[PDB]
């Protein structure tokens, strides 16, 4: 009837009463939802338990540790046993919310961490994990999806700057499909992977696009044009570098090629003199620059590719 | 070779040679991926079919519509019978898009309109309804996966203004527990749902609960004390409208109260005068404001109230 508020973690607040009862304890009052539950400690804290029943003979339990560092409230159907929903949080939440179907069994967990990381996993009506939500602090984000054989069906990844990974899964529950929509909206296609992780590899650029396979650690893309391949790989990191090769054997002609990973620039060289610099730029297009016919300078300004053509043309 | 080039719907680009090839009919050109594609047609404006085959000897099929308001595109496996993947766009965008496991069975199918809004669907083992994302052209996105039978087993809903629905459904797939958070903050759920509708519900508003009951056509909640009952009914829709009932007898005691739609204000009275003014507020916030000893006017100011309590004090 006097007495003081204290503050309990989930925002949550308890009045205990300065002043004993009969039996020595203090008591406690807190309003849950729509209910005040009630209870006695030997401590004047605070800390204790606090129980309520509902209008239709629900079981509402109310738990506070004794250094005000954790609460547990659990609701009982009207039996007090099978449960409705349990929620335990401590600092700064840090928390793990449990809603039960009708049948007492588990409907869904959701576990929250201080920094605001989610983790929502959602079960399906045979007991099963159907799908899962990761949530991190920056907003990126997993979901997974499952099946029968519980296994892996179906995975979106998001990062916050739209970038997505997509991928479905096979029979036996190995990839067999991934697309990589990247920041600009260009994107990597993997298509007919294997168990060994080998496949088809596609990359949809500005206007073109370039084909080739999967392996182990690597990506290989491939522009070929008469005798001359250009070759463009990317590692398992995502490690750009670009190689060339020439069939053709006759030093007026061949041309040959250095990789510069530093400035992300092929130097295309004929006759022991150097023709153009194909650039790799960091917004995924590529760029053609003559030399002189002393191949010691640049010149004129460096040209944006618009179409397979034109890589062709730069290798011709 | 080559001459006059024809945009597509899907960005696409035609080369139509000018004048006929061998045979009176007109050569074609277009770069599928990386691919070549070519064509003959009887007409000259950048219509007809065009084929290829990869280096993988899947073949490809671009059919152009007689009135350039269809594009067709569509590979196939070695064998060219069993779909790798088909896309179908018209005027404007507008366009649907397939893809299909190795075995030629369907995986996913995009469907957008072209007000930028997009159907996607997922399949499983028996081709048959996993889940499907529906977003609207405001970005409200509805997300729906289903059980093993093609019954809902979760339902998510996304506003434009970031309030939501979250559904959860039972064996039969009729809904049991929903949950609305509105842009606020603050929540309607709904627990224990019948195949009638019918079910315990919940509004968690700032600082206190109000608990009642849901019915088909409406959302009841109730607070009580002592001989007075005190009734929130949100509609249908969503309308809220507020009633109140005393089942005391004496004519010095008894409330009655009368609902002011246009102004969201009960307004109780006893003993022939005004007393209070309950305004239900569109911040789903309610206030308090006493009459003066004539019960013709409002004393002081309007006070928000943050505790069911305080609604108690309100009713006494």
């Amino acid at each position: 009837k006097n007495s003081v508020s204290v503050d309990l973690p989930g925002s949550m607040k308890v009045l205990v009463s300065k002043s004993s009862n009969a039996d020595g304890k203090y008591d406690l009052i807190a309003t849950v939802d729509a209910l005040e539950l009630s209870g006695t400690s030997d401590k004047n804290n605070g800390s204790g338990v606090l129980e309520g029943v509902k209008a239709d003979a629900s079981k509402v339990k109310l738990t506070i540790s004794d250094d005000l560092g954790q609460t547990t409230l659990e609701v009982f159907k009207s039996d007090g046993s099978t449960l409705v929903s349990k929620k335990v949080t401590s600092k700064d939440k840090s928390s793990t919310f449990e809603l039960f179907n009708e049948k007492g069994e588990l409907s869904f967990k959701l576990i929250t961490r201080a920094d605001k990381s989610s983790t929502f996993e959602l079960f399906n009506e045979k007991g099963e994990l159907s799908f899962k939500l990761i949530t991190r602090a920056d907003k990126s984000s997993t979901f997974e999806l499952f099946n029968e054989k519980g296994e892996l069906s179906f995975k979106l990844i998001t990062r916050a700057d739209k970038s997505s990974t997509f991928e479905l899964f096979n029979e036996k529950g190995e990839l067999s499909f991934k697309l990589i929509t990247r920041a600009d909206g260009t994107r990597l296609e993997y298509t007919g992977i294997k168990s060994d992780g080998s496949g088809k590899a596609k990359e949809v650029l500005k206007g073109y696009v370039l084909e080739g396979t999967l392996t182990a650690e690597k990506t290989t893309l491939v522009v070929k044009e008469g005798t001359v391949t250009l070759s463009k790989n990317i590692s398992k990191s995502g490690e750009v570098s670009v190689e060339l090769n020439d069939t053709d054997s006759s030093a007026a002609t061949k041309k040959t090629a250095a990789w510069n990973s530093g400035t992300s620039t092929l130097t295309i060289t004929v006759n022991s003199k150097k023709t153009k610099d194909l650039v790799f730029t960091s917004s995924n297009t590529i760029t053609v620059q003559q030399y002189d016919s002393n191949g010691t300078s640049l010149e004129g300004s460096a040209v944006e590719i618009t179409k397979l053509d034109e890589i062709k043309n730069a290798l011709k």
